[PDB]
């Protein structure tokens, strides 16, 4: 079976949609995720035009085999996608209801930027190639765009799925091809990080700022470093999460920080140590005393920068 | 080979039956299960019909191909089911019996609110989709509904397997569909966390609640410092087993409250050494004779207002 | 193609055989374990009967489309086999011998109640659902049941590959079902555990007991809690192994001793600096004395008494 | 469908073309990369050859079983190529035109010698073998090579994607074979490294160097041997992601010399005690002073001398 | 189609070969390995013989389901081989030459014992299973047996990829079987292992023996308590990419010996305390000074006796 003839000079329009049945499994380290929909299609093909009243019938269905179906694809896919055919009906007039269910891994990319507070516009991009006898291009039916209100991406809140109506039309290996951007606005869910990772981070940093109440070198040493031994782990659990990115994180920068304010209490506590043993305990005692305010001062105004620079 | 004419304009009902062979796999963290099942459907296809007296047969067998069959499948699967075909039986008035044995992943959100003391109810959505010819509607066939003896899904206890047998019947892309709950009823056998990481994670408490009788800071900072590590690694190895929520569970709740202990027992620790380095050694007595009775208590106390939030 | 139909109203009876070429990966954690092996099927066709004088041949060979083959599939799989028929052949009597060559995912659940000193009985149940016509039923041929000299399963030693004789005949859905079980009986190769587990948590508890010879409280902390951590990370390795389980197991019960000889060993040492806190280094002496001998004590009695209740 | 007959004994060229659509999943440590790209193929059948004026037609489209097709393999795939034919076009001098996409895993080896500031060359090598009727020769069609400009491969910067244009024409099993190069050439973001990495084991190796303003032994021993432990979490992140090498790596070498300076560390830490227990405290200060300079000097000048001889 | 008739009562030789082309994933704890390859079969079917000056072709090409193809499956694979046809040819005499390319996970047995200064051969057989008809018997081609020099395994170094000439024919379930072995002979690249585990174990051993040059109980404590910790670190890392064999590896050998002497060194550590504290410092010199020859040379000499024993 070979394209539609064209009445005129006129391009074939498939009319395109997808109804989100499910969302899961947004691996961002992968900047991947899963998607179960129904894809509807529809076009007109005159070969396949009916009389109701000689026929009997004001639907005719087909097999796929039987008549001719555009390759659709999909562009940022892993592997081809899994579809079912549902149904294909012709009206009268020949216009083609087609409707299949699929399941396919989508390659999206992901800002991290201001991870773990950011947003991002996943893409699904539908594609068809034209061919010598005509040019084929894809149109949106709106009333066919949409997703179930069952659909959940863990960790993440589904704010909306539209589709860009105009096609992107460009010449690949000389021949036009029709491109649909269909794009899943979503928001992460925020919350866990703050209990699980935010405040613990907060609590082992305010136990090794008890050193400037003490005078104990050892135990200053035992504090500050037991406790950088704690943020490390944090560290590691939260950038194991998280692709290589060619930018600074929000997270990324307050890690960063972190280290830092570690670095420099280690500073204060060997130049507090060093002052005592060299017989100028009055000294350190002024420097002690300064690092109690400027420690968590200092430490509220480099994440308000931050938080400004980032937000 | 069209769906069966209705003799009136009733829509044809599809009896439905899922009878569980296994269950496994049900994993926290992706919110899935596996199922290996039986998917019985029975439904009128009257061109179907026969004479037992004159055919001499009382029931006749098909293949797939040889009839009409609906396109039943399922609503929260990460691929379509892998299904064949065990038999096809057709009754002299034209009742076909027909049985498949599937295996899929079902998509199921869970609670993890009360976790690890928490129960799910674990749904297989079925659903079929209307033609044009004519209105499809799905029914439970209770007689065929069950659960294999053996049914063992590791770490939870299996209360019941039952479907909703009023169908959800609606809208969906300009046709009617019809859909079925089959609900599984489970139970997490919570035992292992009680030995495993409830009493380590209490044990290693009391290790730091020891400082309460000593008067030594640098050994004291050992000890809360070095229990803080070990419940780290503790609240890592729990939080790994399970998704970030957009609410707070119970475990979440009890990890929270830990590190709150740890922070304040550190604040005692610093508190007891600023008084005996001030030669106040009596007013530090007091603060730690309270601190021996306080922490206890208040620990108690808060872990009986959480599980009354919880439970 | 229909079953064979009875000279009289006997059921069917379908001869089995499993020969195992390779068993391999069996997760702990998952109760599963993969199986290569030959399937052999032998039951009478009448219809397939033939002379040898007139056809000149002594055996006949055909194709599965040819001729009717039972539907046998196996229980407690994840996924369908994936099979290959290697042979179908008749005698002139209509015996057919089937051979095919299957791959499978074996679903068979564990007892770690001895782990790691635990054996274990894997179980293959193959089964057959009988036909509207007539009713099957399966058998075992002896001759035909065995396994490879080379098969080896990592960790394993493989003592008995057996079959229950007796079928488990059963209705399911109003229609006879055939179940056989094959019994693959292995125990574990404990050899390892001692020297990479047993011996190791033994060291570190002998260091953690070297306590006892010491009066230095802060040398005691840390010599208590950094073994501690260490026998942690064996606990961890350890049970990230085994599933959770409703019961105790017998390495579970040994990791649960030993935190409470480390939470008693922390009340000794705590005790002891009391009293030469307290002036009382006589009473100290008289209890870290006895600590000496009654730690050791108690936990070979202890690891006796456990050893008897568990073996 | 046999081959094409030649016109004398010229050999018969495919014209050959990859257009990169996606580029995924580069894993070091299994020295994989996934691809999903067209693969265009060109060659002249004179049988399929045709009139333009008589035919109408310009161009014949045909189905992939209808003509012959050059059986073209790529070499160094994990498993044979995931390809849907797009389309087949037959020009009046019988010029085939054809075009698939495909996804691949691609087997291609990494030089880690250079690691995190390496650079690559990903290859990917098509092969045709010769027919015993004709010899089959490979080209490239430099119109028809190509990628697209949304081509991200995480963590890595695209250079360039060009085919080396003549082919290895070599035996293989007494039949001829032409490979074709086509190379990926791409350059490691390194970016993230500074941050996560190198700095955290910098901040950790100058804690240590504390202990050179410091003569409490107790407290060096917790700086360096604390720190060390530290250092190690680090050496085996990094290590995890990077295959084992017959080869020294950059990060291999950095890693092996920050042992040595933590080993040297606790010798001047070990000595320096020594003589203060000995009564020689002169001798220990000139050697923890030479130390605070010695240590930062020749920590730079071995770095100095570590990216001469790796860059 | 049947089997070729034989000319006199001979059994059928189907001569074999195998090309590698790919060697990848060598799953040390899995004992799997995967393989690309060629492999090549040619028996002769007088059935299939032809007249070139009729035919008007001098070789015949053929689909796999239009002739007799002797089935060919490998013993130790995972799940069957997934294999393409390249080509089969029948000349003049029926001699038919049949080539595909496959790729499979291999399950081979490896011996850990000399790890990671271990060698291995592994095994690829190949069997054919006698028919009703005729005797079937494997051959190898020598001139069809090789590998591709860029065949990279990583981490490994391939020496040669030869096969056993003589197939071992035995009875199998009342039918003869012909098994041939094809042998891969490997060493691996025990480079890596020396500065990555080796030296960094040494280093941090040789750190605990700084203990012997120090009085100070509080920091000796701290320094092989310390140490131990990271000495676990690395025996996790080592022994999680090694299966649990049932027998002693040389790298669980070293893993154990270090175990004692860090076990001993606790113990000199303590005995050295008591001493002091008892006011016999001069027994605690004599013991401290010998072991600061002690353990370097009982170190040594011990690892010359596991190295003796092990090579
Ligand atoms: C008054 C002292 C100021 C110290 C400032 C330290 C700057 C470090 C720069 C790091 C650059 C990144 C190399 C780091 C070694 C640790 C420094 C020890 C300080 C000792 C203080 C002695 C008190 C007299
Ligand atoms: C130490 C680390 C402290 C982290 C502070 C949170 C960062 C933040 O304040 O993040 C802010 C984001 C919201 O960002 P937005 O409004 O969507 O940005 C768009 C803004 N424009 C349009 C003006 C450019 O989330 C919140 O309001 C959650 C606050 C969580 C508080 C954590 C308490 C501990
Ligand atoms: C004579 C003292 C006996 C101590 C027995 C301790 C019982 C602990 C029960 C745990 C139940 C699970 C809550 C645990 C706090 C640590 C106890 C510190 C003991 C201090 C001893 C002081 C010596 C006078
Ligand atoms: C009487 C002392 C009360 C201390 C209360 C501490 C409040 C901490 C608030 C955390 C906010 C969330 C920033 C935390 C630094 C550690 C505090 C050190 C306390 C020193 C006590 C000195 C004794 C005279
Ligand atoms: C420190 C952490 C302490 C954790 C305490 C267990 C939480 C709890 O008491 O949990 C309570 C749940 C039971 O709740 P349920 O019957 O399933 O809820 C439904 C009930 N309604 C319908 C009335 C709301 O489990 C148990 O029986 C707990 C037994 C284990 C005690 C472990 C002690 C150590
Ligand atoms: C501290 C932890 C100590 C662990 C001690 C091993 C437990 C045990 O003694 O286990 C016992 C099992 C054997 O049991 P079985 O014969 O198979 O049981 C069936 C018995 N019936 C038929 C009578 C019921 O292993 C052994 O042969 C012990 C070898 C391990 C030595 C440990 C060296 C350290
Ligand atoms: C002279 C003392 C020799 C010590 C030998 C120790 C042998 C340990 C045997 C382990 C068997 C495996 C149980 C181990 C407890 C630690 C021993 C503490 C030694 C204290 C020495 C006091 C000096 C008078
Ligand atoms: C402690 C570890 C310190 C590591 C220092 C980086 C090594 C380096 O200086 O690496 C050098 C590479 C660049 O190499 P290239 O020019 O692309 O090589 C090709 C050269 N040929 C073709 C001429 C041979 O990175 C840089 O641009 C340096 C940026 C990283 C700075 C890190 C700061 C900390
Ligand atoms: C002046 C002392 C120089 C020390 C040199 C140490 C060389 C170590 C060689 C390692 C080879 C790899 C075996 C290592 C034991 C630690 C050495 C303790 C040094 C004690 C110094 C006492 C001061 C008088
Ligand atoms: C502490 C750990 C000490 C490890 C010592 C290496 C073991 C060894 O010396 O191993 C020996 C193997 C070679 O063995 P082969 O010749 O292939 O065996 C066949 C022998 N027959 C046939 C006679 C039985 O590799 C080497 O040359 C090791 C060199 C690396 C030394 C690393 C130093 C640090
Ligand atoms: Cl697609
Ligand atoms: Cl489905
Ligand atoms: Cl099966
Ligand atoms: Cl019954
Ligand atoms: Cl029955
Ligand atoms: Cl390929
Ligand atoms: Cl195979
Ligand atoms: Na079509
Ligand atoms: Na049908
Ligand atoms: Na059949
Ligand atoms: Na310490
Ligand atoms: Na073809
Ligand atoms: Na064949």
């Amino acid at each position: 079976v070979s394209p539609p003839p064209p009445i005129a000079d006129e391009p074939l329009t498939v009319n395109t949609g997808i109804y989100l049945i499910e969302c899961y499994s947004l691996d961002d380290k992968a900047e991947t995720f899963k998607v179960n929909a129904f894809l509807s299609l529809s076009w007109k093909d005159r070969r396949l035009a009916f009389d109701p009243v000689r026929s009997g019938v004001r639907v005719k269905t087909y097999e796929p085999e039987a008549i001719w179906i555009p390759e659709i694809r999909f562009v940022n896919v892993e592997n081809a996608r899994d579809a079912d055919v549902v149904d294909i009906s012709v009206s009268p007039d020949g216009t083609v209801q087609y409707l299949e269910r699929f399941s396919a891994r989508v390659l999206s990319p992901l800002d991290f930027r201001r991870y773990p507070f950011d947003s991002q516009t996943l893409h699904i991009y539908l594609i068809v190639r034209s061919v010598d006898t005509r040019n084929i291009v894809l149109a949106v039916d709106l009333e066919k765009v949409g997703k179930n209100d069952d659909v959940f991406l863990t960790g993440w809140d589904i704010e909306s799925f539209t589709a860009v109506v105009k096609p992107a039309n460009f010449a690949l290996e000389d021949r036009l091809e029709s491109k649909l951007d269909y794009q899943l606005r979503i928001s992460r869910q925020y919350f866990s990080y703050i209990p699980n990772i935010i405040l613990p981070m907060l609590f082992i940093l305010f136990i090794s700022w008890t050193a400037f109440w003490s005078t104990s070198y050892e135990a200053n040493v035992t504090l500050v470093v037991s406790t950088l031994i704690a943020q490390i782990a944090f560290n590691i659990l939260v950038e194991t999460n998280l692709p290589k990115t060619p930018y600074m994180t929000y997270t990324g920068a307050i890690i960063f920080m972190i280290y830092l304010f570690y670095f420099v209490a280690v500073i204060e506590v060997t130049v507090q140590h060093y002052l005592k043993v060299e017989s100028q305990p009055a000294r350190a005692a002024s420097i002690t005393r300064a690092s109690r305010i400027a420690f968590p001062v200092v430490f509220l105004l480099a994440n308000i920068i931050l938080a400004f620079l980032f937000f």
